[PDB]
């Protein structure tokens, strides 16, 4: 294991229109910690594969996983399977699920999410910094 | 153990509404006694876990509790089972309760706590002065 | 309100383990009682359908939960994240909101004894009787 | 006022140590004066509720408090928290507040005796007795 | 919308080694219910078109789907890239996207069980009536 | 094997009118890795054979395979030819498929290849560069 | 001087969490009082134009101004700025310089509670009742 | 001055992405508004001419320009300079200088928005008649 | 020997239903003293080995063991024959024998068990201290 | 013999629906003690041979034996044959027999095995790693 | 219950070295005592079936046991575990379930003596008469 | 009470090597004194059962107990661990609880000598007519 | 970070006619304070770039900014530009917005900016003097 | 690549007039810098091959561009072309666009150029200095 048991440490689940927030916490996560690894479908997954596929190595190869929850992430539906998959591996080893409740403005918060503690405020309020935090001390966990 | 048996000394009960209040008290009893920790669910509490097993591990990790009583206190009901958790465990060693009657302006009490003492006047006013001796009585105790 | 305006009357949360235990118990629930409807994932979620999903649904379009907690149940995550989320769902109760563990250990239950009591006892036959009129207790209360 | 105005007519605060010889006693009482309901912690609190805040009401919403006290009991917190808190609820006794200890020594009773008479004397069955008689008298004195 | 409005009513999944049993499967569903019409890539395909194609075409233009997973299938990657399309079809189910893998191991199905319950259980008879009557509640519910 | 297990490394799917394109990606990848070879078929093709032949060769004999979707592309049916072969193929070992929508601008996406992952933007603005690291991927798998 | 020789006669300072709390009591207002036209900035402010530049000048160009405090807003610094900007544009009111947090804390509102008092207490629906008979009273006065 | 003094009443900066949005756009404006003329570069700029030129020259030529901004045109150069040229011709608006993006993320906008408000909301259909009003309000305050 | 004359210093004796407690109590024993090892039947025996010869090596191999009293205890045969083996060990050095009442709250003791000396109490409440007590001075003289 | 007096280390009894829990499990028990063989019949057994003369190869040349019990081993003739034959040999040196109740959810078990020791809970649960450490005690006993 | 109600009455279990005593020994009981029918594995095992399973099912299907323990029996390994099953199948006895070691020293004897005495002394004739006293008394008990 | 109300009349507590004095003393009590019954563990204690629960309960099912004390018994655990039980079911002796040393010195005896004399003197055979006259009286003064 | 989080320190916003004041305030903050570099448009920004860029760039990667608020600054839309831009972020790290109104004597001052803190004075007469200690400030709290 | 990614580092783009500005800076450049090459039609060109074509390389084989602005350079259509190709590159890698206006004295600007940054004043008062500058952290930029 040695600090990689997953060969990622995060992945920002996220759809085409939240890409902005997204590279600005994965730069912000990257860059502060020098060496955490995001998973971004654009570099991080593969053409020639399958969509779900890709998706599931996201999901089962990374120790940690962040919702970016937008009205886009609700319109989409692998932002929806990423969403239902993560479900119950949210405090766990198989990717811990940390949902960030930006676009909707810190209000809506999917109905089946709701018992499971989140990301409040908005992320360049301080969401993308409570990210950064919650994923690092899952990161020392599974260490 | 060595002054840390918990490891927290000191956790704030209270809603949104009741967070300047909070953090206020939080800000003089850390910064008073030097080496104080309060649990605040803003930044003590991890994303990903479930909110009632985060909410169990301030009641449980915890020297002591505080109950902000404010009619937000009683509306929320994460603040009902906080109160009712501590219930039983007010002069105890798994988080001493200090009921703050602050909102209610020291007048309404609920009526199952009745039976145990409290902090008396508002916050501001006296409540958060003694709060903290009342608090720093049971981490001397506990030490 | 009333014993039937939702959906569902009655909801059992369970285990895969704990199926005979709750359709004997749901039997005499959905016998006794005129109008009753039970929700039951065995039978209730169809295929193809999200189990999980419509469960979750279950408990807060029910009238009633009863949540059945066995040693099997305490091995399985989505099952008790359920629980939890039950828990969640009605604090108040809402009508029923039972934990059911007649025939075993006090250690088996999680600490919510104080403002929400289990089904005790060494008999099962017993809590099956008692879970029975609590029910039509609660939706006589209820309606 | 009333023997029966309000909901519960008597209400036992007792182990669950003790919940033979409470029951046993309640028998006399409920059996013997007419229209009398006693309050029963282990048969009026429905499974789902909170038993302890279902306990705590009872002493104030009957009409009588018998405090049944053991060496089991004075080895259970919340029991002796609910004794406590009946002596705050009845100072000057509302009728019965009738701590019983009969067949037991006087040191296991709290130091309360100037102005709340404990039923003494090493005789059990003379004491459920004196019970009944003291139950009757306070009843009719109260009406 | 309808029943029938599509060329299609049903389409079944399935390999050239699972031919028997979905043939078995489609006689019930075709002859039970009023004006259905299923895709069948055995009888449905005409020879000289593009039958990989057509299944393709089936997925979408059919009002429900039936996913027949067996050992067989799982060892074939056109059947098993169908099948895996049809979740990027269907991720909603649109009435009927049932995975059917009944007499056979949980171990064998894809991890998509959260939101895609499969026909569960060691009984292939049961199954067969199970997908009928969820194919009659999906095209009840899509009409 | 060693390296070469296929004769080819690549092979670009294109129509005339995509030539220009076609040939600044191919003297991208092989001047880039320096000992890549590329099928274009001007050059890679024989004379006298038979064009289906010549195709299958191309299919078959190269590690990996792109297809430029454009409507040059869409229009001409010896791209629709390597299209449907190369349909089943796309993470194998028989020539594995990179979908790139250069043409289409990244808009329109055939309905068949839909569940399959493909490189997203267009060739110069970051296309060619995509589809060199996800061959490069396979070409390393291969070796 | 007048109900309405400036172009606007209300205006309400609020944050893009706040819009239907805002159009609901403009609703009021504009519905019930004879000529009445308010600013809000979601409608009033044209694309292409300072949309911050003429909420500024809605401040001094209107005859009254509401501040619809929230929680929200006190996360947002323009919609704070703009604000706090009000109160340098209005100390002594002109009419209608009303902060509302009718169903919020006292500690949630800025100190400028002497010479500026905010809509209180615990009922939402009657703090638009009174800020609807404020908004009059101003009017009515200013005139 | 007029609606239609100079060559051009609107004009309409958009990518080769964008043609079918932009001219539907312009069919309800240049149809509701009398006397409307439009630039659209689709069918304003003539083969042989340049095509960059003229767009240039009708951002200055036009009465108003509307900027339809999709990741598309964020990802074509010369687009995003004449959209950029844009603002440095008219930094007042002169009447309508209108960024669209209506149903797309703020994250797209470029910081403009202070001085420069954007068509925002979900909504794409609201959008065109949000630009369609704002157009005529344009022409007229501008006239 | 040198203080391990026997392999293990205590084996907690328990049903299936007393495990937490039998944890709670080997964790108490095994960390407050460093050096401690409890057997416990889930990761100390050994499977493929016959039940009754990994009890006789649980038995035989220990030099101390503690009797859990629980109604489990009671009803499972394999602690009736652990406790029928201990009898006449009780003070001796084949694995001493201390009997904790806790399940049955320190009244019912097991009639052939009663010449012998017991932890009084229940577990939580000084029985686990009072067991590691006991359990030290057998270690001291068997060292 | 020199750690193999055995040629295998353990033997894997599965049917085939049980084939995907015991290659995690072979990979499991291969992977993480570096240098272990077990015999799966796929690889390890040599077609053109009786099928009970490589199940008694299997038996015979193998240190350790897995029993995965599960419906489909419980079905199985062959598992019944491998299960009967390794009855009297489970602590033994010809194939130590440990049984793994993951397929019946360790509930059921064969009722001439009752006797014998077994792996309890799930294999993912903890079965597979209970596995491991058995296996390995019997390895390092017979090395 | 019954002396007969299950289809063997006694069983034996004893080596092949034992045959001769065994069948002595049963020849006694089953001519003595009316309707006696006992299991000899000798006689009641059928060729081609599962003697091992067979004596097996013996044990519980008997209504009792006696196990006839020789130094021959002692080096025979499924004797010994069909002996040390037959105390799982018994350890309160069922009647019978009685050791026989009479002319034999009592180191020869497993040491669960205390709750399951041996027929003891030197006496083998001696032996014989009190275990068939033994067993009409266990019979007549039993009944 | 009776003579011969309980089971036995007698029980003598004693060693395998005291049998011939015990049953010699038990011949004497059981011939001369009408419908007398003795326990001797000899002959009482049937095989296959629990032969020191058996002499346990004979302690307290006995009219009367003798207590053979000897150098052979006061070497054999088990029977002195019946004598100190002994004097646990009997201190105030229940007519006889007789220690029996006659023909033995005073040493040898435990030090019950105040309030529970031993049979003394060096005569044997006096030893058995006052143990046979002391059973007569008691059992006489017991009636 | 290490004092130059932002490459610049300050940027003086400033027309044309404004540089000779701009270059003494420049000259004066570089030169008294060594260390310190001003963005001035002339050498710091680079030609080919956009003009709105190179402005961007002066606004985003500075500590601090400076107005210089003059006719010139008021007729040049640059400098508007820079003013809108520089509003909301006048306290802030995103380029600390430090308004000095030289060319206006003191008087006039833009409507928008009325709320924020200005250098009052001209420049040569304290306004300098006062800019260097107001960045400063923001300096030391950047550093 | 290695500093000359491009063969030319920098382009003078002017008439025939503009010759010996053009000679002064291109020496200037050479040099100063001593390693830059800057193409110059004179020399870096070569007869027989077509303008166009060689303007063609000049604009495509260089890292950077100068535009000489002057009456000559406007006159003349070679310097139109060169223009008119520079407009969407001017801050790109494939020659980087540097207006300088000296020959209009910095007053008149092309109208295309207008948003693009310039190199202020004249050649010989800065102008010079500035382009060598400006075109060197491009050169550092793209080595």
């Amino acid at each position: 294991s040695s600090r990689w048991s997953k060969d990622y440490d995060v992945c920002v689940c996220h759809s085409e229109e939240d890409l902005v927030a997204a590279q600005d916490l994965v730069s912000y996560l990257e860059g502060s910690t020098a060496s955490l690894r995001c998973f971004l479908q654009l570099r991080d997954a593969t053409p020639g594969g399958a969509i779900v596929s890709e998706l599931c190595q996201a999901l089962s190869s990374s120790h940690c996983r962040v919702l970016l929850i937008t009205p886009g992430f609700l319109q989409d539906p692998w932002c929806k399977y990423q969403m239902l998959q993560a479900l119950t591996e949210a405090p766990g080893a198989e990717g811990c699920t940390i949902p960030l409740l930006s676009g909707l403005s810190r209000a809506a918060y999917p109905p089946e999410l709701r018992f499971m503690y989140y990301v409040d405020g908005r992320g360049p309020d301080g969401g993308f910094r409570q990210v950064k935090e919650a994923v690092m001390r899952y990161l020392q966990t599974l260490s």
